[PDB]
């Protein structure tokens, strides 16, 4: 590859380009397979908005099978290359994990929530260094040694001997809390470079027994409540969905097991409800209020949980019943009033708009 006149591996590139010997905005992915060995080499040298020339080898190209028609068999190809511009790989569809790749890794698999791994960090928050380190930690719980959310989250997409930059996006750095043990100011956009050094997976659910899965129950709901307590919300409720994926579908359990079983998921399902009403979740809540209620479709905190949340939803009329089925069994009035109260205010309001429209 000769070239005449920076993308990361993974960068989501755009260019303008001819080729002669057949083919004349592009975009591709830089550093996977997706375009010629010579573009991949190339592009990856080129600042923004610049053009080059490069003079391909057919080594570097498609080879001695070229792509007939058009390309033939020991073809040296002549390229004119525009790179318009270049971005990072959203790691989930919403910009708020952007990874660069510096290092591709290895490895048929990547760590899952509950594996633990080793890696080396570096974070910084606007220019400034706040943490250089090599740490090993439970995917899932890095809280436990002061690492944000995104972190863990991005783990479970890298590979063995991967070295990427993160940018985190406030809703998955430190949050609304900040971190003071790092001068890190409420909602603050971090950047961290991680590598995966090793790492172990956890069990999937299916391959754990019904004992060990019953053991870790006890274990992870005791974690969850602790988080929990310390408002940390969401780690609570990766904690306490465990139990919701160890045992929702189990069958076949004996009878002291099954007992157990039960009484594990619905206070998992109670505990969620509880976690998603403070995470402002309205529709998980009604979700895991659903699944306690199909358990014990008596249950008073199932019940006026549910309530809590479709009310919050404007779904007075919903919310009205499942306040008054609490009744039915053991702040429920004070809460139907305001139903009601709110139902009214919310169709003045709907009246008003569509007027006005």
């Amino acid at each position: 590859v000769l070239k005449i006149v920076t993308p990361m591996i993974g960068d989501k590139v755009y260019v303008h380009y001819k080729g002669k010997l057949f083919d004349s905005p592009f975009v591709f992915s830089l550093g996977k397979g997706q375009v010629i060995k010579a573009w991949d080499i190339g592009v990856a040298t080129m600042k923004r908005g610049e053009i080059c020339h490069l003079l391909c080898k057919p080594e570097y190209a498609y080879g001695s099978a070229g792509s007939l028609p058009k390309i033939p068999s020991n073809a040296t190809l002549f390229f004119e290359i525009e790179l318009l511009d270049f971005k990072g790989e959203d790691l989930f569809e919403d910009g708020g994990i952007i990874r660069r790749t510096k290092r591709k890794g290895e490895g048929y698999s990547n760590p899952n929530e509950g594996a633990t791994v080793e890696i080396h960090l570096e974070g910084r928050c606007g220019g400034r260094m706040f943490d250089c380190r090599d740490v090993a930690f439970t995917v899932g719980e890095g809280e436990d040694h002061d690492i944000p959310i995104g972190i863990d989250k991005a783990l479970e997409k890298m590979q063995r001997e991967e070295q990427c930059i993160l940018y985190l996006g406030p809703r998955y750095g430190f949050g609304e809390a900040g971190k003071p043990k790092f001068g890190i100011e409420p909602n603050a956009e971090l950047i961290y470079e991680v590598t995966l050094k090793s790492f172990e997976k956890a069990k999937e659910s299916w391959e754990m027994d019904t004992k060990e899965k019953l053991e870790q129950a006890a274990i992870v709901k005791e974690k969850g409540t602790v988080y929990f307590k310390g408002g940390k919300y969401m780690q609570a409720v990766i904690q306490y969905g465990k139990i919701v994926s160890w045992l929702e579908m189990e069958y076949g359990l004996s009878e002291k097991e099954s007992k157990a079983s039960e009484s594990f998921l619905l206070a998992a399902f109670l505990n969620l409800a509880m976690c998603y009403l403070k995470l402002r979740e309205y529709t998980k809540a009604v979700e895991c209020c659903d699944k306690a209620l199909g358990l014990d479709s008596a249950n008073e905190k199932g019940l006026y949980r549910r309530g809590e949340a479709q009310l919050l939803m404007n779904e007075f009329e919903s919310a009205k019943g499942d306040f008054e089925k609490v009744l039915e069994v053991n702040a429920a009035r004070l809460q139907i009033s305001m139903c009601q109260k709110k139902a009214k205010e919310h169709n003045e309001r709907d009246r008003r708009i569509y007027a006005n429209m």
